[PDB]
């Protein structure tokens, strides 16, 4: 099991989350964040000044799923959550070694 | 060490962060978020028509701990976490490879 | 590739972020949570009373670096998250297997 974290604009968790339920990746916990990637933000005008805004609001969503499943929730979120500006977000893999189901203590793949 | 990540009822966490405290099971870190497990959400009617609420508001808890102690957190959580209906929690175990404290530095199982 | 996450007192995040990013370390996440570590919240008097508060209002950091970076990170967010006072935070490493940008579809170190 892995837990996919993907940080991604507001405005795409509708789409992506669609996206990601049709084709049945449907558990998923959702956090509202604030970041900056590699650009260090934005740059604003205000009366004339150019200024950085260094921190984004962004949503991240977090669904852990079999390893052999990976690879296609990354393609379904890339797919869904780019627009081709900078910002379109940024996806980590992180090893879950235990899922446990707190309603009826199952574990393992039947408790994702 | 290890990461207890646990998502549970809003209204549940009073009580269950008691009962790890209790035990013995203190640093914990929490966080709001929504989220949606097997059922995909929740049933709800208004006037008259039936729709899916898709994202259902949950607390994160987060423990770090020995490897040792993780089955009786995760004993702790499902005991004082349950209703009996849907909804009521996921666990993941996410390995912990360094900690520390910082103000003083120090690291390891002494810092947890 | 290491997932540091730190979670230190709100009034640290500017100074932190900027150290962070003036030694290159540009790319976070920022979130609010609440917690409590070994002393399990502060002490308050009201009306000549003193009470528990339980959970404490924190910021959690989250880097994704290369592995030979993650000292320096520990190092920096220590000597800038530091007041001597118990409630400084708490940093956890984290193994993060994949690493994709999600413009670009580009992986790796490079994706950082
Ligand atoms: N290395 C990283 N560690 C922590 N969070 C990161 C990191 N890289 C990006 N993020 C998070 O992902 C969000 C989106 O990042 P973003 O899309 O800007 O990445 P990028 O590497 O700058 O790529 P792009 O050039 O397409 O902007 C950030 O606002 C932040 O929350
Ligand atoms: N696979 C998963 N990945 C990410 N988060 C998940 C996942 N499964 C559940 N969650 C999170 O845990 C919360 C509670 O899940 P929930 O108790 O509904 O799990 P479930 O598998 O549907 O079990 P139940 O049948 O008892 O409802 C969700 O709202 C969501 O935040
Ligand atoms: N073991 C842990 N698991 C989860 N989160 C933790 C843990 N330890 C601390 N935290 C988080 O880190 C924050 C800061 O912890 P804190 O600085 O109080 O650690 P501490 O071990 O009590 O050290 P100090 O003695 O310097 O206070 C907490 O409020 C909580 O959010
Ligand atoms: O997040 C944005 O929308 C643009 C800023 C950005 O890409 C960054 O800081 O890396
Ligand atoms: O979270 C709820 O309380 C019920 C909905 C649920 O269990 C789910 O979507 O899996
Ligand atoms: O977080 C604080 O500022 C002090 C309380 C504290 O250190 C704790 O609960 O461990
Ligand atoms: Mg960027
Ligand atoms: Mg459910
Ligand atoms: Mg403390």
């Amino acid at each position: 099991m892995k837990k996919v974290e993907a940080i991604i604009r507001p405005e795409k968790l509708e789409i992506v989350k669609k996206a990601l339920s049709d084709a049945g990746y449907v558990g998923m916990t959702v956090s509202e964040v604030k970041g900056r990637g590699v650009q260090g933000g934005i740059v604003e005008r205000y009366r004339g000044r150019e200024y950085i805004v260094d921190l984004i609001p962004k949503v991240k969503i977090e669904l852990v799923v079999k390893e052999e499943d990976v690879d296609n929730v990354i393609d379904i979120i890339c797919e869904n959550a780019r627009t081709g500006n900078p910002g379109d977000g940024k996806i980590f893999v992180i090893p879950v070694e235990r899922v446990v189901r707190v309603r009826t203590k199952e574990e393992g793949k039947e408790a994702l």
